[PDB]
């Protein structure tokens, strides 16, 4: 016992394995479901400060393995794990959820065999999250590990005998490996014959049983374990298209372990805690000269946060387990429920006050959330402390995170104005590599960028299965050399792709002082995905295939130029040339206003490509009720899709909206959800007695 | 008339429009379908040279749009297209399909509108990919193009008047553009109302009507046809997991028509030929620099067949149409039909030649299709000439193509031995870069070639519908710092995600002097796709988690190789250190092959992580077997599908083979696949019978 006279019992020697975790720089295993109890309290505290929680208000229950090998609850002492991977149920009440929500926490036990993946532990996270997938419940790994386990067949190294070329001297080699009758009989013995494959022969007397493989009594070694990784890898990418996903890397993830904190997708990195596959003294070894430092060097936050790899980053393990539990609060408690409504007291009717102006630079997250000044809070689009940005050390001309919109929870993407730079880092391998700043020009997608708002629209609809808002706000795609080279045209790809597949619904806004061209604007249209996407544009922003400058170059060249002085100026209808060179600056300036009348909103509105042109100050209060509508209309959509076998979209809400009365207006969004909600069980009755339905 | 006194009549002046097409150095889009059947009498000539073809072995019927919208074929002659979009529908007699096989040729026509893309030609492109998909036919897309159509109000040109801030000085200002009563009047009188909004004001006694927006009577100006696009990009992404899609760049192809290429994936570009989104001198006038010189500094092959957006370039129109031609060989009529087998001259039933050594480098093509020595043809595992090499330009540490095996066609991956060199040019948007050479180590998954592993992966899945052979070996993932920050994880997780999705049988086979190890073996285990996966192993191959280098330095340490010395050496057991000295060299060899006898695949075989281990010279007699027999299986698994309602793969598999005679081997490959072909009809009667089920 160390130290003697605590006021209360030493955790770290009545459990040691809480110590060697702690010397390990991670939270004892058994210790996090507490780290999650002090995070949802606080949650609690952050959302109402009055609010009196009592300990039932979470509950942790560890998951084990019955005879059966099937998953049961169970109440025992920390440490008693007989594997090293370890899992707990959490019933949780949470400001969206007061009544309580479920989701499962598997974690590696760092202190058992180092966190190494043996096939006991593969088979185990394998059953963890196939229990949450048939639940729909969000699935949280702990990541603290060394990767599948490694070992040889102990039993064989005091057995076997070398066949020397030379039995005088050593050093002139050997023919092969074998056992004598007595190494063989001490297997026999000990009933591990199948440890070895031997081939018997005699040399000068001796019957020799020559060793052709070495397979091993014990299981973990080698093939049986990078079998269970697999396993595991294709369990992770599965889950991830099915309930929400998430990993807190909490010691080191190597190998596996860095495969499933990227198969998960959703990572959160604790600071000084490692992402990597080979080591750097591994690494240093292969290429015969010491190349690398350190382990961080490889797999450290200022290489997968700056990645994309880390959505986010974390001071200490309680950080990431509040990081989380945040980021589930925009989360339905299970697959296929309806997302969290959660209001706050900055309710829906309000005007939007933060503005952006043409003649002065603005972060867009003033946009979103709103801003700090010396004269108040200016109140932005979404709900005041709602903004929640994920990939914040990635791709940064893109700003994606979760917000709430009246309460209505979104995944939301802005544009970054600013010129973005980061710093590659150079290559330690190569002598004749330096470091390279790269800027990038706001308003313009490049491969990075790109990448990360397909990723983010990837995220928002795999288990997250939150509707999305993108304040479109670009001039197009970098088509320069080195972009094209580097394949911006894959990743803008991506985009589309991630958009057809989304299954809620989609508000594509071109914000005032905005803008959407050529390339851009093919990416985001709303007739890649029409059962989900609407467009809107502001009565102050611009699009068009090309920019004022471009639509002048192409068609209103100098002869029409000159055209239009010959009619509007009375002294050019060797004297003209003189005159041309006076009037040309002025006729340029015309010339792009005139192209510039053709890129307004109301060119959109009656060309029909856009559902409606909108004044920013009175955004939040129309999308508030376009949304609360759209989210109505799909539930009903849903609901008449479980009784019928065969109908179009179209055919749904069209006899969904031939349920609402004369008198309703299908266009007054807030006059739709008013009634459905209002009526919700006597649609329910209606639908039910639409089982009438005989159809094959 | 230019030739004169020709022996036949001059086509270029018969329709001048294919002059037009020839001076922009393209083939003229009605031009085409003579190609198609050039390339086709190619594939018989090439197939049996002594085949006797008529002109009625290929069809080529142009689709026009009815009264109605709806498509019918139509004879009629070229250059009478009133869009810049045209198509056709193709009959084919092949090697593969003698009776014939269908599919669709969607092009631009570039002088029509200089192949830009209006809202009608990006109508007429959905509903010819519409037309495909619903079939179940190949979409082939000729891209020759300048991308979305741009213009402005012509109308409203002569019209405008503008109010000067002083109409002496025009270089002074001006406050708007405006009309007078007689331009109203003009618009009137024309029915263009509606081609401005304006408001009405009164300045110095006259009224001007100012000038609000504007919005012409032409339809196809500007958003309605970034609209048409987006329509067309997600058609395009929709159309790649449904049927076969492939696309010639056979003259530019700009913004939308650079996205079309990428979207439809595999992609054929005819060098000289530019893929861009914004041109270099457009690009030049943002940037205030002469920055680029030409397109194809942007997007010529150099860039794009370098990228892997394009798979294979040609030399020419014909030459692109015999690649799509040879890529269509391997893929079936449509969708859901069976792969096409196409038996050659060399039979399954001969042991593989080319064997690889251990002590000598080799090309893995050799080992894929054979090689020509001068004592004769070394056969590979593949049938000889059957091998179709594509993403050829693109990380070459991984060769991906198209083979047959005894005439099966499938997807073939391999892994190139030696080191790869990949230059990165110097970026000309900055003057401190310069080019980049890097080399790549063999049998390592870099960043580029993990990317060009799943998108393989992906491209045989989906249109193709081919199974799949991977001969894995790879010693791991590049874990250093350059290729970690290059997002590594990202590129080897979408391989798993792309092994989840495949729905054809797979092959991983570890090859003679071959190895799979750690992150490597993960990431191909057929645990990630039971359904479809299988695994085997050279009796000349490894595994394990590290390499016996690595398992020596963790699990055989200078403690054990003393014991070692202790136990072995009579000598052994200041005396011991130069004892030492003599011994480690050796000892350290015979720990390095302690831990070699544990890789083996016999281990593999013992602990159940492979289907079987084989020898190299009967692989190609045992694939051909046993891919033949689970094409087989699947075939009935599918029927199976088709009357039950909810059954496993495992319970589907077990009920057919429980229609086996108890006198055949499930396990003899040969025999299962000559029941179930000499009972096809007895096993329809079967499951014909099986329809007196009535699940609800
Ligand atoms: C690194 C970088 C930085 C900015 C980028 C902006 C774009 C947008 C397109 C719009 C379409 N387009 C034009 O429409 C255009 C814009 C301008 C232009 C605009 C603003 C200032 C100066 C010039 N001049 C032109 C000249 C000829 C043809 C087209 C134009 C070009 C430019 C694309 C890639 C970029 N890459
Ligand atoms: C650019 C590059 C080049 C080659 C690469 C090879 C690997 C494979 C792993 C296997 C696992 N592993 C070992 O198992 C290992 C191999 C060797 C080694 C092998 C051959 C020659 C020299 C050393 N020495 C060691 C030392 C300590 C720990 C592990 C080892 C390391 C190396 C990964 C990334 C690489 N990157």
């Amino acid at each position: 016992l160390r130290p003697i006279a605590t006021p209360y019992p030493v955790k770290e020697w009545l459990q040691p394995k809480r110590y060697k975790a702690h010397l390990m720089g991670t939270t004892y295993v058994y210790d996090f479901p507490e780290l999650f109890r002090q995070a949802s309290s606080s949650q609690w505290k952050n959302f109402s400060a009055d609010v009196k929680l009592t300990d039932d208000f979470f509950i942790s229950n560890e998951l084990i393995e019955d005879e059966n090998g099937e998953l049961t609850e169970v109440e025992r002492e920390p440490g008693a794990n007989a594997i090293g991977m370890v899992a707990f149920k959490i019933t949780v009440k949470t400001p969206e959820y007061p009544r309580g929500r479920q989701f499962v926490v598997v974690a590696n036990d760092i202190t058992f065999k180092i966190g190494s993946f043996g096939p006991q532990e593969d088979e185990f996270f394998n059953k963890v999250t196939e229990y949450a997938r048939k639940r729909g419940i969000p699935r949280i790994y702990l990541a603290a590990n060394s990767g599948a386990r490694i070992g040889m067949a102990e039993e064989i190294v005091p057995l076997f005998q070398v066949a020397w070329n030379d039995a005088a001297n050593p050093d002139k080699g050997f023919q092969y490996l074998y056992l004598t009758s007595e190494g063989m009989e001490t297997l026999k013995k000990f009933d591990k014959e199948n440890s070895v494959l031997t081939e018997r022969t005699v040399i000068n007397g001796e019957e020799r049983f020559v060793i052709k493989t070495i397979i091993g009594s014990e299981d973990g070694l080698g093939v049986e374990c990078l079998r269970g990784s697999g396993l595991i890898a294709g369990a992770t990418s599965r889950a991830y298209h099915d309930i929400f996903t998430i990993t807190l890397v909490t010691c080191r993830s190597v190998g596996i372990g860095a495969y499933l904190v990227r198969l998960g997708q959703r990572a959160i990195q604790v600071e000084g805690q490692p992402i990597i596959l080979t080591g750097a003294s591994a690494l240093n070894k292969v290429l015969g000269r010491e190349v690398y430092t350190s382990n961080l060097q490889l797999g450290g936050t200022q290489i997968m946060y700056n990645n994309g790899v880390s959505h986010l980053t974390a001071v200490d393990d309680l950080a990431g387990v509040e990081k989380i539990v945040e980021w589930m609060s925009y989360v339905p408690a299970k697959r296929n429920m309806p997302v969290p409504i959660l209001e706050t007291k900055d309710t829906w009717d309000r005007p939007v006050d933060f503005t952006p102006t043409n003649d002065e630079t603005y972060d867009v997250r003033w946009m979103i959330e709103g801003r700090e000044t010396e004269s108040g809070f200016e109140y932005g689009l979404f709900d005041k402390g709602s903004f929640f940005e994920t990939l914040s050390g990635w791709a940064k001309g893109v700003v994606v995170g979760r917000a709430r919109l009246g309460g209505i929870p979104l995944g939301v993407i802005g544009v970054e104005t600013r010129t973005v730079e980061n710093l590659i880092p150079a290559d330690p391998a190569n002598p004749n590599s330096a470091e390279t700043l790269i800027q990038q020009a706001g308003q313009v997608w490049f491969p990075n960028s790109a990448f990360k708002t397909a990723q983010a629209i990837n995220d928002f609809n795999n288990g997250e299965q939150l509707p999305m808002m993108i304040l479109a706000n670009w001039r197009g795609f970098s088509g320069g050399q080195r972009d094209m080279f580097n394949e911006v045209l894959k990743y803008g790809s991506f985009i589309v792709d991630a958009l057809v597949d989304y299954k809620q619904p989609i508000i594509i806004y071109i914000p005032p002082t905005g803008e959407l061209r050529g390339g851009s604007w093919v990416v985001v249209d709303p007739t890649i995905n029409a059962d989900q996407m609407e467009m809107y544009a502001d009565v102050n922003a611009r699009a068009g295939v090309l920019e004022p400058e471009g639509t002048v170059e192409i068609k209103f060249r100098r002869e029409k130029l000159l055209d239009t002085m010959n009619r509007l100026d009375d002294k050019y209808r060797k004297q003209l040339a003189d005159r041309e060179r006076e009037l040309l600056p002025i006729y340029g300036q015309i010339s792009l206003q005139f192209a510039d009348l053709h890129d307004r909103s109301s060119r959109m509105v009656a060309k029909g490509v856009i559902s409606k042109e909108l004044e920013w100050t009175e955004a939040r209060r129309f999308f508030f009720w376009r949304l609360r509508r759209r989210l109505n209309e799909e539930y009903l959509i849903k609901r008449l899709s479980h009784q019928v076998g065969e109908a179009s979209r179209l055919e749904k809400i069209a006899r969904i909206r031939s349920w609402y009365p004369a008198s309703v207006d299908h266009e007054d969004d807030r006059q739709v959800a008013t009634w459905i909600e209002e009526n919700y069980k006597t649609l329910d009755d209606k639908l039910k007695g639409l089982k009438l339905e005989s159809f094959a």
